[PDB]
């Protein structure tokens, strides 16, 4: 809209002047998508930042995911614009609970999904993303894995492998993709050519109900082989936005409106104060760096 006009323009300037590049989640703010660089999935984010002479981020998103970047570019500076934008599924699984189930299950690769914490990442053998965790997976010769935070994606790689996935932490899942199934009955009815597309944090009836399952890197894909003039999307409203933007010829329709209210703690307004005071710099200890990212290249090995 016309009226953030100037804080546009003079977000523009800084990043040119500053050689900022600008990343952005998928899950954030439409107005932070439309000033963005590169608007993605964490890791595509992160890879994207690596290709770049920009040495500067702005990053737009949540914790986990700017340390990721950092942990991939470690001599860029990388700033946030709230600090206390967080993951609550990520920050449920410790290094004690890891350590735990390494204990009783030793022959079982740890399996750490991306939403997870940095220290976390430095105890996992290999990271996924909810696109490639099943052929991650499908690649380790065990038949056995442990497999964090999310129990929905846990459980869908199970299905997708048959091999066994144990689960941690106990009843680990996204809130946001808590999605009820009695929603899917009803768009049916309402758009009976409509396709319903879910992320696979979604529990086991709404992906079952669903003509397809997968990351929001996969979902805007998907309309490039699917001719469909509606998609019914079951992930964080932010998507929506993406979607339509990409590709305006058809409709986007959320299942609920789901909302990640630490993905919304990002503004136009503290984005532009973050670029005036170059604030606030992820700063990781070096050894955390060097130990996190093994199985962050190795997931790069694996798919490569
Ligand atoms: O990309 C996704 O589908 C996604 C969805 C929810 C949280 C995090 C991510 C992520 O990997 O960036
Ligand atoms: S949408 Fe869910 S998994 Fe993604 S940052 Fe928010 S709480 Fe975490």
């Amino acid at each position: 809209h016309h009226h953030h006009h100037h804080m546009v323009d003079e977000i523009l300037k800084l990043k040119k002047e500053k050689g900022y590049i600008i990343l952005a989640h998928n899950f954030q703010i439409p107005e932070l998508q439309d000033i963005a660089d590169f608007v993605g999935d964490s890791l595509q984010l992160a890879r994207k930042a690596m290709e770049l002479s920009e040495k500067k981020i702005l990053f737009l998103g949540v914790d986990f995911m700017a340390e990721l970047v950092k942990i991939l570019n470690p001599d860029k500076k990388v700033i946030v614009p709230d600090r206390s934008a967080t993951c609550p599924m990520a920050n449920r699984l410790t290094p004690e609970i890891i350590r735990e189930y390494r204990e009783k299950f030793p022959d079982a690769p740890v399996v750490l999904y991306v939403n997870s914490t940095s220290e976390c990442k430095t105890l996992a053998d290999v990271i996924c993303t909810s696109a490639n965790a099943v052929e991650v997976v499908k690649k380790l010769d065990s038949s056995v894995v442990i497999f964090g935070p999310d129990r929905n994606l846990g459980e869908y790689v199970a299905e997708k492998t048959g091999k066994k996935v144990i689960t941690i932490p106990e009843n680990g899942h996204c809130p946001v993709h808590q999605f009820n199934a009695e929603s899917i009955d009803a768009v049916r009815k309402k758009y009976p050519d409509a396709k319903v597309i879910v992320h696979p944090e979604c529990p086991k009836p709404v992906r079952d109900k669903a003509d397809y399952v997968g990351s929001t890197g996969q979902m805007e894909k998907i309309p490039e082989r699917d001719p469909s003039r509606i998609f019914v999307i079951g992930t964080e409203i932010g998507m929506i936005h993406k979607l339509k933007k990409k590709f305006p010829d058809r409709e986007f329709v959320p299942l609920e409106m789901a909302v990640c209210v630490n993905m919304k703690k990002n503004t136009l307004e503290n984005t532009l104060h973050a670029l005036q005071t170059e604030s606030f710099e992820v700063i990781l200890p070096k050894e955390v760096i060097e130990k996190a990212k093994k199985p962050i290249l190795r997931m790069f090995e694996l798919m490569g």
